[PDB]
C-alpha cells in the first residue's frame, strides 16, 4: 500500500527541462518530505547558468503525495495510492496577462527515493512582463488546491489561482488546472471532492552562487469534516 512509504522522511530528487519563449534551462533540486507532517525541505539549482524566469514561477511545477491528509481523510489520498509506480502529472499554467506553461510530469519511486521528472514549454510571454523581465518578488503566498476525481482517466482533476506578488505591490495571477494519471494499472484512491492547504518559504543559500532557490512548504488536506 503506497501510504505505508510515506510514513518516515523520504529523500526526494527533481529534475527539470524547460523551454520558455526559446530560452531553454534545466533545475535540478534535491532534499526530503516528511508527510507524517505536511513538509517538504528542498533546494534547487539552475545547472544551465541564470534562470531565464523568475523562480516562484516554477514553484507548483517542482511532489503533492507529501501532502498531509487527516486519519479521517486517508481514502481520499490518490497521491500516496499511485505509488509506487507513479503518476503523470499535466498542468496549464495562464498567467494573466501574460503567457502559459504547460508541464508534464511522472511523479514516482527510484528505489528510496521520491522522483519528479519534468518537461516544461513556456509560450506567447511578453519580452517585458512580470515572467521575463523578471518583476516578481522571491516570496510565495498560502493557497487552496482543489481537487475532484476524474473517473474515465482514473485519476483526478486539479485547481487552483496562484497568486505571485509583483514588486511595485501588485499581483501576477496564474491559473492552474492540472490532471494526473496513474502510471500502474494496480487501484487507486478516486477521492470525494476536498483541497490541500498550502504554504511556503523560499530562502537563499548564503554559500551558494548558483541560481538557485531553497524551499519550505508545508501542505494540509482539508475539506472533509468528522
Ligand atoms: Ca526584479
Ligand atoms: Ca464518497
Amino acid at each position: 500500500k503506497g501510504e505505508e512509504l510515506f510514513t518516515g522522511v523520504v529523500p526526494i530528487l527533481v529534475e527539470l527541462d524547460g523551454d520558455v519563449n526559446g530560452h531553454k534551462f534545466s533545475v535540478s533540486g534535491e532534499g526530503e518530505g516528511d508527510a507524517t507532517y505536511g513538509k517538504l525541505t528542498l533546494k534547487f539549482i539552475c545547472t544551465t547558468g541564470k534562470l531565464p524566469v523568475p523562480w516562484p514561477t516554477l514553484v507548483t511545477t517542482l511532489v503533492q503525495c507529501f501532502s498531509r491528509y487527516p486519519d479521517h481523510m486517508k481514502q481520499h489520498d490518490f497521491f500516496k495510492s499511485a505509488m509506487p509506480e507513479g503518476y503523470v502529472q499535466e498542468r496549464t499554467i495562464f498567467f494573466k496577462d501574460d503567457g502559459n506553461y504547460k508541464t508534464r510530469a511522472e511523479v514516482k519511486f527510484e528505489g528510496d527515493t521520491l522522483v519528479n521528472r519534468i518537461e516544461l514549454k513556456g509560450i506567447d510571454f511578453k519580452e517585458d512582463g512580470n515572467i521575463l523581465g523578471h518583476k516578481l518578488e522571491y516570496n510565495y503566498n498560502s493557497h487552496n488546491v482543489y481537487i475532484m476525481a476524474d473517473k474515465q482517466k482514473n485519476g483526478i482533476k486539479v485547481n487552483f489561482k496562484i497568486r505571485h506578488n509583483i514588486e511595485d505591490g501588485s499581483v501576477q495571477l496564474a491559473d492552474h488546472y492540472q490532471q494526473n494519471t496513474p502510471i500502474g494499472d494496480g487501484p487507486v484512491l478516486l477521492p470525494d471532492n476536498h483541497y490541500l492547504s498550502t504554504q511556503s518559504a523560499l530562502s537563499k543559500d548564503p554559500n551558494e552562487k548558483r541560481d538557485h532557490m531553497v524551499l519550505l512548504e508545508f501542505v494540509t488536506a482539508a475539506g472533509i469534516t468528522l
